[PDB]
């Protein structure tokens, strides 16, 4: 409930401190909201080549964001789905720019970036099915992408990392079982209840960057009712059995040692191997939520990029 | 004290179990440990060009092993200096062969493996110093090893991280503090006291792969006194002032969930931070101790391979 944290993780809570809680909001905090501030950031970012789309499938239309390394337009690549965090409520390629652009140069892939329609304006489980649905249309035009569309992954931060399991169940559900190779999911929200967690309690008082409080607003803006009522593991992971479980594609799972979310976390890792799934998971020292969008580099920050990169080239190397 | 662990580490520490206890063997129970039943395991390895030399250095005489990938003889490379565990009373070239060949092979580098004094024969500090003499000679005989001699890291598990990490302090006191770049640790163990760590109590009773029957038998074998009377930094890490630490090499630090020395582990790295240094620390999730060198591979024996690996390919770069 005390151990230490990096001193630029403990430099950025100060500063968040003084603000009001988050339902007292205009949602157009959105702007400031970290576009405007990530811009501030000045930070280093390596040279690419990106490009919007906007498009149909299986009946919806998605806006879509392509990101590819320089000098590789001609070469054929693997592919990266990336969803990005922000609560189910906040975020943008403006704000995750930084992670984007670094596994994109780094792993040598071409990444997906899906805007998906964010709550509460849109609820559960609407972003899961256009997840679905990009997903289709990305393995449709593979040739005009210049991708091999059987090499793919999904990756994603706190609420993407919920929408990136979630979605492997989804598509298996649909009979699209052998489509996704690996699932990479950074620090993952999955339970019904938090409290029955020993880490909720720990750090959900309000001095850590994540509260009992911001969870609160969180679920109330994206669950169309109460997740006890509602009983659907595609909402709340915890919920999963083991049949819902087996067949699923091998899962890299980081944690955070100062985070509620820590502990449900790591009992999700434990759920996916009873179920005879191959699960590579780690709790990272010194780190507190939501630590890959945090533009001043750490040890942990550089590791978990490297870390992640090594598993995506080792996955993609069996299907080349 | 419960946690699940993988089924493979479940069964190798049955076999183990029923076999007869350390106390009550002939230490030529080192043929038998593991040379004969490492071999005997009969697991794929890659290809390698190995040469042993018989030198002399700072006063000592060392036996080393030097293992390089094929094709790469002309080519100079980053070398890799590899300290063994075995609880300071076993181990060798035919023990730890496996991990020793896999990050040779994968990172592209040479492999001093050193093949230092076995204890009770030898006690503290003599292996530190011998490994010391050797990182001299590697550096005396760099264009006759075809390698880049500042381009240098050290790596070992569980007896073998405690030295890796003694002679990082060692080396600065001697004023050779500029000379390695980097320190590899993995569930290395550094407590006068173990009792003081909840890990001691949760997975010492006997039923997991190290007891605190068995560190006793250990600690007896390395120690020329009982800890708490020697009061030496260097036999027992934790005791290690600030002052010590400052200037120290960036580390990676492995650590176990189910093992008796998870916590003090996880206390050195916070020691590390705490002084300055680069930290990027990891609890891994299902494993026990010991698990670098166990045969079988599970998605946490290729994980640990691959992410130190990148961590070193990420360390040596920014030096060629």
């Amino acid at each position: 409930g005390n151990p230490p944290i990096h001193p630029v993780y403990a430099a950025a809570f100060a500063a968040m401190k003084e603000r009001p809680p988050i339902h007292t909001l205009d949602l157009k905090v959105v702007r400031e909201s970290s576009e405007a501030r990530q811009l501030a950031a000045n930070i280093k970012l390596p040279e690419v080549i990106e490009e919007d789309k906007v498009v149909e499938s299986d009946g919806k239309t998605l806006k879509l964001t392509i990101v590819r390394p320089p000098g590789t337009e001609d070469q054929i690549l693997p592919v990266l789905i990336f969803l990005h965090g922000g609560g189910f409520v906040f975020g943008s390629k403006y704000t995750h720019i930084k992670p984007v652009r670094d596994l994109t140069v780094k792993a040598n892939v071409v990444t997906v970036f899906v805007d998906y329609s964010l709550s509460p304006e849109a609820k559960f489980p609407t972003a899961i099915e256009e997840i679905y649905a990009a997903i289709l249309w990305v393995r449709e035009n593979a040739s005009s992408l210049n991708i091999n569309a059987e090499a793919l992954a999904v990756a994603g931060d706190s609420a993407g990392a919920t929408l990136s399991a979630a979605v492997s169940i989804y598509a298996k559900e649909k009979g699209l079982s052998a489509a996704i190779k690996t699932q990479v999911l950074i620090y993952p929200a999955t339970a019904v209840s938090h409290a029955k967690y020993e880490s909720y309690k720990l750090f959900g008082n309000g001095d850590y960057i994540l509260s009992a409080e911001d969870l609160k607003f969180f679920s109330n803006a994206y669950l169309p009712a109460p997740a006890s009522e509602l009983n659907d593991k595609l909402a709340t992971l915890e919920l999963a059995t083991k049949a819902d479980l087996e067949g699923l594609p091998p899962a890299l799972l980081f944690t955070a040692e100062s985070d509620v979310l820590r502990d449900e976390g790591e009992k999700y890792a434990q759920q996916l191997a009873e179920a005879g799934v191959d699960v590579a998971a780690v709790r990272v020292l010194g780190a507190v939520h939501g630590f890959i969008t945090v533009p001043v580099e750490t040890p942990q920050y550089r590791f978990t990029i490297n870390t992640i990169v090594a598993h995506l080239r080792d996955i993609y190397a069996k299907y080349n």
